[PDB]
DNA sequence: CGACTAATTAGTCG
DNA sequence: CGACTAATTAGTCG
């Protein structure tokens, strides 16, 4: 597997902050925000549906 | 095709 | 240890 990514502070504020506004992502703006950060769009992708995840499990408990 | 999901597996750190 | 969460799996979707 993969090893384990770590973010910065300032990617997982970023991606916090884009997630208040935007909980599922266009192409177009998945690539320009992992450019953004000098991620992925795996990588990206990959935390959408994990904090989708989360809220989902919230809603659920 | 490649988005999504729930479930799962496994690393991080308080 | 346990909440958290990054990565993987095995499906669905028109």
């Amino acid at each position: 597997r993969k090893p384990r990514t770590i973010y910065s502070s300032f990617q997982l504020a970023a991606l916090q902050r884009r997630f208040q506004k935007t909980q599922y992502l266009a192409l177009p703006e998945r690539a320009e925000l992992a450019a953004s950060l000098g991620l992925t769009q795996t990588q990206v992708k990959i935390w959408f549906q994990n904090k989708r995840s989360k809220i989902k499990k919230i809603m659920k408990n």
